[PDB]
């Protein structure tokens, strides 16, 4: 709809804003809605974003916003607020009254709080008096790489001294000093600096804390992120990323595991983007292609109704509601449409340990309800756990329960002790397997 | 870019967003040999003339036929149009790879990678068409919405299912509310209503073009695709998959209405995936169909997949032709009476079939099941001699396997070694 910000309507719209994020999103856009006498909320999906707007406005205009982020609640009485979308969803959504506007900044997230929380918005924010929600992202669905006049990008060949995911990097352009390589995974992190610090070069990996420079080469997984030491003059990208996807694996359900992948727009320009600051840039990669922007897995809709249950009270069917309002909305991510059956299994899931939910939630596991639920049936068949892996430390009693065969509701990693396949829970989710997932 | 690239003074690879002969032409009367390859020359509408059709200096032929006359022959061309160039069939895939290898050393001065529908590319509104979102109201169920009996009581309606089954199902369902609806999927008639009386098509991705009237289109927005599962039992399974449709899926139904009168498109998803990726199964295809078609040792498979991966603005994938290629060279000793046999059914993956069954024929093993598949085998009865040597899954498995055959251990070793 809107390259700019579009006025304030006078009946409830849902306006899109595909805009450069340099320009203000979060903060020339809500100070100009503030400035005309309206009262704006923010959202954001990280906590150091929405920190980081509320700092630039005190110190850059004066205007001291509210922060609303689950570490620290900041409340100054100011029209703009800003909060992440966890802190919304906490907060138990749309208040009453409170915002004329509310700007869903980075709509185009999809880590499930991101998805629950703009679901959450475009379900609520019309009964609750908002007049306006702006959908604001730089990348909209179907987005491609731009070129970036301050950064070149060089194809490698398969000619250099370097083994890189099948080309080669020429020892040359990682002794200029400063450089950043992008690395799928951890592993290949250690191998592929110690095939170098080793070779002397200086390098260190990233996935823990931070470690670095002012020369150096670093190379690193995805868990850096965009500011720091925003001097690097290349990168170097594998154009690869880990990605979490369900498989309908049928033994006995389904199974939550991970995917190489090659990387989407979004991965790119952000990749591409630690260099190029001010200076020249340059830009390597493995491979000229990348996926589109504005796909996501069922295996978020998992994560929305398991944080639904876990962290914010809501029943499956409310949950249900908020992600429909999602998915009828235009212009947004799109995902297998499995909001039926995700509703179906966790429906099911009942009379959960509360010690252990309150266990797997403070681990910082994935999946804290589906986690702490394998290990209530499994207490209460007195048997054990799927592995003994760090996920199931709820259960820390061997002792008792080692009577057996595990109950297995479903796959969240490697199974090593022999399973039964045959407990109601169990039996349950085949059957919304069947009831819900279509056919052929 | 918009605009036909004039022919440059060295070899390069332009690339033609053009909207929906055009271009060809302009080449040809600039004393150009100019080649254009398509999926098909049949007409784009479903009727009308060839585009092999003589009246030369314009060639109009197909990736397939491309590959089988082992691709770009001595200095026979200056300029080669890879047409449709967003397509991810393996025979496009593996037929524009060959032009991106060959065509310069073929003495070729450029290639156009033309395309409507670039990667990224989103459905765009049709002046033509109104597009109006199901509700969950309705008499008729339909992929979580409802249907409601007033806009198909009455006029000629289109409604795309995702596969066989529901067409049947949801055709059954309307019949008895007093609706003529008609099923369609392949293997079936056009027996689609002669005529211009009220019907209510029931289809899948069957049906390309026809001639059908259609006041409406109702979509499900969802297809199905084949697709890869490195699922370890032993090693991989090649299955079908369910996923919401693409740009050029949902453009393509869609325009089944609106054909000079306006129409009227309705909807479950108001949103597409993105076009632009394809699965690793077609790479498995395309080494598949160099081993058994071709005439192509799997190194020089990997060439031409290799050329086209190295070229930007076509689709993506994930990147495992070091994988596929160790997994067919390992397949030696292949029953050449068995592939003949593969090759004539139409099985998607004609060498691994015949493979499969050269290596129950040895171990005097059965197939994995009766299926149709398994046909070459059936000689049956000195043969069905216990557990099958399983080497990778092609559909369900009903007999007892064993997972101990070398050539089992050989792909599951390429696995941990190729695969991340
Ligand atoms: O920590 C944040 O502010 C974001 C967030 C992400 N997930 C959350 C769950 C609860 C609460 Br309170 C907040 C969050
Ligand atoms: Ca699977
Ligand atoms: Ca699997």
């Amino acid at each position: 709809d809107n390259s700019s910000p579009p006025a304030v309507p006078q009946s409830f719209q849902v306006a899109h804003l595909h805009a450069p994020t340099g320009s203000g999103k979060s903060t020339k856009v809500p100070a100009a809605y503030a400035a005309q006498g309206y009262k704006v909320l923010v959202l954001n999906p990280s906590v150091a974003a929405t920190l980081g707007f509320g700092a630039y406005m005190s110190k850059a205009h004066g205007v001291d916003p509210n922060i609303r982020t689950g570490v620290r609640t900041i409340t100054t009485g100011s029209p703009i607020t800003y909060s992440t979308y966890g802190k919304f969803l906490a907060d138990g959504g749309c208040s009453g009254g409170a915002y004329d506007i509310i700007i869903c900044d980075e709509c185009h997230s999809t880590d499930a709080t991101s998805i629950l929380g703009i679901g959450t918005v475009l379900d609520q924010a019309e009964t609750a008096g908002a007049r306006l929600v702006v959908l604001a992202t730089a990348t909209p669905p179907g987005s491609v790489t731009v070129s970036h006049p301050n950064i070149e990008e060089v194809a490698l060949s398969t000619t250099g001294e370097i083994p890189f995911y099948g080309k080669a990097i020429p020892l040359e352009v990682i002794k200029g000093g400063r450089h950043l390589i992008f690395c799928h995974s951890k592993k290949k992190c250690d191998e592929l600096a110690a095939k170098l610090v080793a070779l002397g070069i200086n390098a260190v990996a990233y996935y823990l804390d931070v470690s670095v420079i002012p020369d150096v080469v670093v190379v690193s997984t995805d868990a850096l992120m965009t500011g720091f030491t925003g001097d690097f003059d290349s990168v170097i990208d594998c154009n690869t990323c880990v990605t979490q996807t369900v498989d309908f694996s049928l033994d006995p359900t389904f199974t939550i595991e991970t995917t190489t992948l090659p990387q989407d727009a979004v991965s790119r320009t952000q990749r591409r983007g630690r260099t190029g600051r001010g200076k020249p840039g340059i830009y390597r990669f493995v491979a000229p292609g990348e996926r589109p922007s504005g796909m996501f897995d069922s295996s978020v809709l998992c994560e929305c109704y398991d944080a639904g249950c876990a962290w914010y009270e809501l029943m499956p069917a409310e949950t249900t509601v908020r992600l429909r309002a999602y998915m009828n909305t235009p212009g947004l991510p799109v995902c297998q449409d499995h909001l039926e059956f995700w509703e179906g299994v966790f429906t099911g899931l009942t009379h959960i340990d509360a010690h252990f939910l309150s266990q797997t939630k403070q681990s910082g596991e994935n999946f804290p309800y589906l986690v702490a639920y394998q290990a209530t049936v499994c207490a209460r068949a007195q048997a054990p756990p799927p592995s003994w892996d760090q996920m199931w430390k709820c259960l820390i009693r061997l002792k008792p329960t080692l009577h057996g065969p595990t109950p297995l509701l479903y796959r969240l990693g490697a199974v090593q002790n022999e399973v039964t396949l045959t407990h109601p829970i169990t039996k349950y989710i085949m059957t919304c397997m069947s009831a819900d997932l279509e056919v052929v």
